[PDB]
């Protein structure tokens, strides 16, 4: 029957998986957007958040850390630099129609890669019963920040595991029952397979990004707007527009032992 | 060139003939069967002693809240024993680390290296940890600890108390990586496809007709992806490089 | 206007960043090696041509090579001496006279904040103009020590700038340094090669000072291999024996979907 | 004014600390056992003296009891399950309904925050008025699970009351909870005893319910030990068989050079 | 001929030890504390009476105070900042200028080589004669950070003495430092008390500085405690108010079956 | 049963447990002495090990570490010292009848307290199947060395865990069968309940101790010798001898939930 692989491949995607990419969000009624440090949802996927906040979809944050380290000022202690930074995200979010932010409070550059941490995200997933999760892609070539790498990993890991009753069993017997999230979307990806048109809202994104004043001196912004405009244009060039934000959405089966998963 | 052919002397033609004993290492109950169940039968038919190592106890492989993890392990242990016999596998070592909680550490290496230094095997099988998009830590960590333990089992100063109780440094011939996206040698499983599925179905906890109805297309499609690459409809794939390509080699992928 | 014009302006005008001789400002750099000899077998030829031109080349050794033998009667400490001496038998013959030994047992190198806090000390100590390390992204690399060494180098360098990372090194006199560049060797993705056919002769020998590692019997498998690597590089820019490394602007190491375009 | 004086005028007067009846105004208590059986063996009798009197009793069980058999033929997985039944059994025979299974394997109970964060969760939900736990300062206690269980209770009772501790609990509608009294079983430093003479053959029956720990051949050694223990305790308050409990000021668990003085 | 005889001729001739006068050489000390306000509470007095004699007193605070509140409004990062402040207006009262902050979050001080590397650092630097730390064998002490600080401190002191321990301190010109003495506050077995009869008012003031901990409602419990503890130590030497320390020869800390006899 | 607790105490000890303390080392053919650092078995135990050769008991060491930190010598490295000390102990052990020494090779001062270690001891116990296991008391007031504390606990934990076929199963799976030790005995204790006379063996014990040259310069032997004699004196008085060695032996049942183990 199945002449070759590629004949069975396209049938496994349309018939079996109901896999689609012109509109993967669409039916989204609530999505948590996971970021390693505060400002990552902004820089990563700010426009697409506003878009999903103009469409009346509920956007919740989980911020892995407290950005305790993002300063060169030999006189501004991380403890407050972090106070400074929970304000700057409470600002940023307010702009983007992000209302809620869970704060995991793990110190910056010290985000563990453990089960403890997975018990945080799995806990939050069974409670906010989110339709999709927005996490950063960990297989981003040359990514050198452990927090980024680990975040996307736990993100996808906690996701697949939240369905699992015997995982963090203490959750089951206090009200929280397993939940099957609908889609996983990987911002900060070098292999996007769905770009959102953000050409328009590309001016509210920098005001959400810059809102983090602590992280953005005007002096350093002299290399970051030239930077951000370069990135967003690369996502746009894939679907012929001025600005773009890129995501990787794969079917749930391709996140595990799928040798051909690099074809979509 | 002069090295592939005339310094190390490796071949992508047939590597398994010289093997009389091999270890097939799997992260969970069934990965041997899903990853390589046909090549498994093959070797056992051809009269080769196939031994499993299971890293973990499955404990987490369910959505049925009535079912405790503890049982699932039991139930899956026997389900594996069914599956193993179905393929000619003789002994399964059970590491027993809890599912989704496989450590990446020396203790765990130290285990693998005990066994390797007892079965003194010619070939080991494992999941390719550089498999792109592998999202399951248990799997990544199995690949890595496998390739690691192997190499290390040769080094008398590693788990140095193993020696003092008999078990000597061994030196496996090959390492074979199933569940890989860079196979450089395939095997024909068109001969034994349906039996494989049967063995893969022996894990009833895992493959309800409902789930199996969704993984039925998957497991056939995969084995095609590999199969096509030779000239058959159904094949299991493998990355084999063994030697000095697993350590510092900027042209490793050219094979 | 387009993606390529914004790309080129980003590098040339916004971030400058060399590519034709990035060791032009160079005076003091560190070569971080997992085991003793990991500078040798990948960076050695490059190390003399820098000790020569004025650069005080500094070493950090991540491990102590404790595990590097087959000899079932050679204690792991015995080996660790053999290697250290053997290493000095190579430090010098390339023009390096300071080797920090971290001292962590071969095959037991932690990937922790702890180790980072060390590197950082040895980076806030010198204030080097550049650091070397193996590329942790070298495909199929199966030895944990290597992978970890790389990753920590990069993360440590970056982190040395932040006053809060190791907030005790500050308070005690050691202040943040902001390293100039980073270079990854042992890479299958170079972008700046370096000429070594002349000093290739010196290298052959410095990679033997570690003769516990490099015996006679084995060498008959490890020199054809060694020549091949030095071919793989060199012949892609001209000569018969060159060495190519990877170097990026500090900002391609974070959130850069277009990093591997170089 | 003396110290002897400035001691009494604190317990009765600054703490209202009564040792006559601490299990008095107690409408819900928690029983943390390191293994299925522990509660029964140190706690057993005393559970009944609370259970039936409208005091709701809940076990937390730290391990799966996976390493309690010297039987080649019994896998730890099967044993774990077996013990669920024996504990489900035993716990009716004492009027306990709810038991949380933490499922940290036998001999591998972590000493960490991650374990605290559980006990802390369960404690905030159930909002009990009392927590029972093994005295972790019991001389010669060899079993880590045992030691750790106590420390981990004491610590989770002090910290259930902290908003900034496990903040995600608050964010999901489980607010702080202060426990009135900590009572340590398996102590040798009691200061309140419990006469359980009529309930003894019941406790032994509730302990014996574990057919995997107390086989008839093991029962010839543990029955005399079980009895001796119970004799050790009660013989202090004039009664034959008793059970012992240490109870202190919440203040006395921290920084007190004289907390030994009760 | 006997034991009691061996006890003394060791103490007095060989180990030249005296309970008499231990602090009579003090030009530099370090007072280590679990939390911010810890050198206060149990040691505030002696410190001032040590500033007086021109002795430089340094603080090392192990935590950031992250978790000292019951009010879901006050957030740890801030609460920390509020506590970094309070111990400066408390340290000044007592001529304490230098305070090292390790920043380990409240209820999370690790027990590791790493945190030893830190205290051994600071100490190889400030090259002091005197280290103070809580008595990690203080009965019923139930705060992790408390226990872990004495052990770590002791271990740390004994551990500066060695070049191989943290040899990167060495390689950047920070040498072995032997310490003269060790004083364990918060002890139930002190053996050399000090006099704070007049100083018990600047005491409640230096402790008072920590108002985010000591609001005036909850002060009405610790008000009898802060005195009572100074009287426990008092009725031991004659004066009205005390601060006790255990001081033992560097030899008794290890393998000494009769440490309990001094 | 019987009436008073004291009566149940005896009855449990004499008849029920059948544990006594006249000469527990008697029926011992094989014993293992566990020491934190190389030289500890010498110091604490020395004499009683010479004695146990002088009868015909095979005596095995497990040395938890490698002494990698035992020097004030600004010049001398750990690596070589660890090499130096594998001799000093081989020398000092041949002067006592000591034939086998297991080197775990944990770095001095860095010995883990973890399953990984237990498994390491459990691998040896099971193999040599000894009747006797020796180790430091870990409840020793003021003992400030993590290795000495940890090594005691891990010993007790390891003796008991050897019996459990579910603990470290692969051992079983390769020959190594469960083993049950007749007794555990704690040196470096301060509640000993049995001494061994070593007065006429003392001098030799010192030769054994001082055979660790690196640890005892002439300058250091000036203080350690009175101390050492002082120690061995302390145990003396108890059995009315010049020099003693203390041990704590307790029934296996006392190491667990016994609120009166303080009483033997
Ligand atoms: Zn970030
Ligand atoms: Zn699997
Ligand atoms: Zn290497
Ligand atoms: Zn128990
Ligand atoms: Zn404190
Ligand atoms: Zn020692």
């Amino acid at each position: 029957n199945v002449s070759t692989f590629e004949e069975a491949f396209n049938k496994l995607l349309k018939e079996v998986l109901e896999f689609n990419l012109e509109n993967p969000f669409e039916d989204a009624k609530k999505v948590i957007c996971i970021e390693p440090h505060p400002d990552d949802c902004a820089i990563g996927m700010g426009g697409t958040i506003k878009k999903l906040s103009d469409e009346g979809v509920e956007v919740i944050y989980i911020c892995m850390t407290d950005g305790y380290m993002g300063t060169t000022d030999e006189k501004l202690s991380g403890h407050e630099l972090a106070l400074i930074r929970r304000r700057e995200e409470e600002e940023s979010a307010k702009l983007l129609g992000v209302r809620k932010i869970y704060w995991l409070n793990y110190r910056d550059t010290e985000l563990p890669y453990s089960r403890e941490v997975r018990k945080d995200l799995v806990k939050i997933i069974r409670k906010e019963k989110p339709d999709g999760v927005f996490a950063p892609d960990p297989w981003l070539p040359y990514e050198s920040h452990p927090d980024h790498r680990r975040t996307g990993f736990l993100a996808i890991e906690s996701v697949a595991f939240s369905q699992l009753p015997n995982f963090s069993n203490i959750d089951i017997d206090i009200g929280l029952k397993p939940h099957s999230v609908s889609f996983i979307a990987l911002y900060y990806t070098h292999k996007p397979n769905y770009i959102v048109d953000i050409t328009d809202l590309m001016e509210l994104k920098l005001k959400a990004i810059r809102a983090h004043r602590s992280q953005f001196t005007d002096d350093i912004w002299e290399t970051w707007e030239p930077f951000l405009r370069t990135v967003t244009m690369f996502y746009g060039e894939k679907i012929g527009v001025r600005y773009g934000e890129g995501f990787r959405v794969m079917p749930g089966l391709f996140y595990h032992i799928t040798p051909f998963a690099d074809l979509i």
